[PDB]
DNA sequence: ATGTGACGCT
DNA sequence: AGCGTCAA
């Protein structure tokens, strides 16, 4: 068994708030920019670069002041200011466009606010009637790398080369072969990519591939503006030398885990272990899932579901600017309640749902935890002066000032989070 | 002084 | 229900 009964894609955009940005500004297109939220601290907080400026070494979470060091000449889009909070509806908004076009294609997971998996198994299906045994040419796939080819001078030349081989070996007398398959699923992303492009302005790369993993991995592999075709045949020299830490959900505490408690580097160093041995380190599902991962397969499906599933509103209260009053809490939490408000009225307009459970957490000075702690209370009422009330009253009893006035231990964060949707 | 969404574990 | 991880 190969893992290979799936055609899964990962569409993700290029430098997704940048050109959202130099759509709306048409100065700023072609030219190194980021963009940027809260001016006052070294400039403001860098979440998003153009390929331009990547070339000078400016990265996300970098402040401004820092990056104009690197990049004299960088240009900055700035985050919109509501109520005191940097807001995103530009950004969730434009997303929303995406995401619809892909929806025309197949169903789609909404994995982040600039990319989704889509299963195009179903669609490959149909489009390989369509076809009648016709070949497949490469001017159907002009933007498309075949990971691993060419194989046995510039990059376009050397992308068609690879791209030849690949249609060249092409068995399509068998409309069951999954590279075939890939192929086709490539040929419909191509269309896909297209049409964002054209409905929006916004470029994307795409990631083809038998399941999310291998998709997700293939996306970045040839960004910005170029998707990539990830064959079963091809995962083993890919990842020879692949390191663990670029894996989906191995960039972190379990990755580094499996790097030192095993001895390896590469991810295709994880074949030489027993399915038994992964389970006993690294319990029961997750060995499982290296087993199965390292030889390229993967059976978590492409869930039906295009809108976030929790709506969540938080402002972050750093160092000196920490919440120590009884009326400062109660002021953020309305505008952070208010800026919720509007956000869940137009989520039952567009979406016909209501959140039922409001979630209330909040970070105490000192605490190098995300949330120090969380408390849950009911939501019956779009009404923002009522849910900061409510939040504020499961929140009180972490004042340990023994003054009224005062708050202590002084807050770092307030995080407003809508969950429990049902049909409206 | 970086600044919100999805999921597993218990 | 409250917490921790990973990321996007
Ligand atoms: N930590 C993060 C990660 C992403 N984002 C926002 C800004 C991004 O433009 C957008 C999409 O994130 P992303 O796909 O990981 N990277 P981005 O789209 O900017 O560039 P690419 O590397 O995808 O071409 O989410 C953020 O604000 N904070
Ligand atoms: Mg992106
Ligand atoms: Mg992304």
């Amino acid at each position: 068994a190969t893992g290979q009964d799936r055609v899964v894609a990962l569409v993700d955009m290029d430098c997704f708030f940048v050109q959202v940005e130099q759509r709306q500004n048409p100065h700023l297109r072609n030219k190194p920019c980021a963009v940027v939220q809260y001016k006052s601290w070294k400039g403001g907080g860098i979440i998003a670069v153009s390929y331009e400026a990547r070339a000078f070494g400016v990265t996300r979470s970098m402040w401004a002041d820092d990056a104009k060091k690197l990049c004299p000449d960088l240009l900055l889009a700035q985050v919109r200011e509501s109520r005191g909070k940097a807001n995103l509806t530009k950004y969730r908004e434009a997303s929303v466009e995406v995401m619809e076009i892909m929806s025309r294609f197949a169903v789609i997971e909404r994995a982040s606010i600039d990319e989704a998996y889509v299963d195009l198994t179903s669609a490959v299906q149909e489009r390989l009637q369509k076809l009648q045994g016709q070949p497949i040419s490469a001017d159907l796939l002009p933007s498309t790398y075949i990971e691993g080819l060419p194989q046995g001078v510039q990059k376009e030349g050397m992308r068609k080369q690879g791209l030849f081989q690949w249609l060249d070996s092409l068995q399509i007398d068998n409309l069951t072969s999954p590279d075939l398959q890939l192929t086709v699923g490539a040929v419909i992303v191509e269309e896909m990519r297209a049409a964002i492009e054209r409905e929006t302005g916004f470029q994307c790369s795409a990631g083809i591939s038998h399941n999310k993993v291998l998709a997700k991995l293939a996306c970045g592999l040839n960004k910005p503006n170029r998707q990539t075709l990830v064959s079963h045949g091809s995962v083993p020299q890919l990842f020879s030398q692949m390191p663990i830490r670029k894996i989906r959900s191995l960039g972190g505490k379990l990755g580094a885990s499996v790097i030192e408690i095993l001895g390896i580097e590469y991810m295709g160093e994880l074949t030489q272990f027993t399915e038994s041995q992964l389970q006993s380190h690294f319990g029961e599902k997750n060995g499982s899932w290296l087993y199965a991962m390292c030889r390229g397969i993967e059976h978590d499906p492409v869930k039906p579901r295009q809108l976030p599933k929790t709506i969540g509103c938080s402002k972050n209260f750093p160092g000196k600017t920490a919440l120590a009053t009884r009326e400062q809490v109660q002021w953020w939490l309305l505008q952070l309640a208010q800026e919720l408000e509007e956000r869940l009225t137009k989520d039952r307009n567009d979406n016909d749902r209501v959140a039922t459970q409001l979630v209330v957490s909040i970070r105490v000075q000192g605490d190098k935890r995300l949330s120090s702690l969380r408390r849950c209370c009911a939501l019956t009422r779009y009404d923002a002066h009522k849910m900061s009330h409510d939040a504020f009253t499961v929140i009180k009893n972490c004042n340990t000032s023994g003054i009224q006035t005062e708050w202590s231990p002084p807050l770092t964060m307030l995080f407003l989070c809508a969950t429990k949707f049902s049909a409206s």
